[PDB]
């Protein structure tokens, strides 16, 4: 895609909200937005490997690196992809960000699309530190704070064999959902539990952005590359992340299994980058009759939602 946003978040006062936009598709992106409740001084600021933050930001894996290079800053030929090297926060515990950078992508397998960004308790020093965690990590110490970076209203995205997600929102729904594809256009099989919910079914959709910076409503409607109407999973007519329902059990619990063809986690039905999101009521798989049935299945508000990441 052509534009991507993450909101970080952890367990300490550190959050933020970064965008990234790239106007040519393998030209400079443009890194910018704002970061807060951090210590005055340079923070460490890296794309870490996986979008998995079933552990926290532990989880993110090590610095996004496909090269098999040693750590090194930004402008600098020696480097991992996901070495973004500092941000300074001022007195205010706050980090402005505005960063441009040619070596991360947001399209191609350079891709950070569906990977986490880490804003880090220390600084960064570039891999000049001498010693051998320099050359990996640039002694950069905890993660305060990470997000899995998502498509935002643009463009796209990015590619694996296994993905997470990671469902959160305003109220008691939260889970996670594993997604795992061995060939690569096979199917999808959808799995992981989600509790909070009332008893019985909820619709379940893949929603286009990976965006969560108003909770799961900038998350915008269900992914429909081929701009067709709303309809259950086993149907011609339907969007690509329209995968039915859930159905949670009377503890409140819904122990998800699917199988799609539809959805993939690579090529351009990739839903790396883009938002699962779990329903009120549930989804009358288009057959309801209304203007509503043909766009949502009329499965009402968003109860939690998250950012698919690359898991694999
Ligand atoms: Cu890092
Ligand atoms: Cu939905
Ligand atoms: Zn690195
Ligand atoms: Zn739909």
């Amino acid at each position: 895609a052509t534009k991507a946003v993450c909101v970080l978040k952890g367990d300490g006062p550190v959050q933020g909200i970064i965008n990234f936009e790239q106007k040519e598709s393998n030209g400079p992106v443009k890194v910018w937005g704002s970061i807060k409740g951090l210590t005055e001084g340079l923070h460490g600021f890296h794309v870490h490997e996986f979008g998995d933050n079933t552990a926290g930001c532990t989880s993110a894996g090590p610095h996004f690196n496909p090269l098999s290079r040693k750590h090194g800053g930004p402008k600098d030929e020696e480097r991992h992809v996901g070495s973004l090297g500092n941000v300074t926060a001022d007195k205010d515990g706050v980090a402005d960000v505005s960063i441009e950078d040619s070596v991360i992508s947001l399209s191609g397998d350079h891709s950070i699309i569906g990977r986490t960004l880490v804003v880090h308790e220390k600084a960064d020093d570039l891999g000049k530190g001498g010693n051998e965690e320099s050359t990996k990590t640039g002694n950069a110490g905890s993660r305060l704070a990470c997000g899995v970076i998502g498509i935002a209203q643009g463009a796209g995205g990015g590619s694996a064999t296994k993905a997470v997600c990671v469902l959160k929102g305003d109220g008691p729904v939260q889970g996670i959902i594993n997604f795992e594809q061995k060939e690569s256009n096979g199917p999808v099989k959808v799995w992981g539990s989600i509790k909070g919910l009332t008893e019985g079914l909820h619709g379940f959709h893949v929603h286009e952005f990976g965006d969560n910076t108003a909770g799961c409503t900038s998350a915008g409607p269900h992914f429909n590359p081929l701009s067709r109407k709303h309809g259950g999973p086993k149907d011609e007519e339907r969007h690509v992340g329209s995968l039915g329902n859930v159905t949670a059990d009377k503890d409140g619990v819904a122990d998800v299994s699917i199988e799609d063809s539809v959805i993939s986690l690579s090529g351009d039905h990739s839903i790396i980058g883009r938002t699962l999101v779990v329903h009120e009521k549930a989804d009358d798989l288009g057959k309801g009759g209304n203007e509503e049935s043909t766009k949502t299945g009329n499965a009402g508000s968003r109860l939690a939602c998250g950012v698919i990441g690359i898991a694999q």
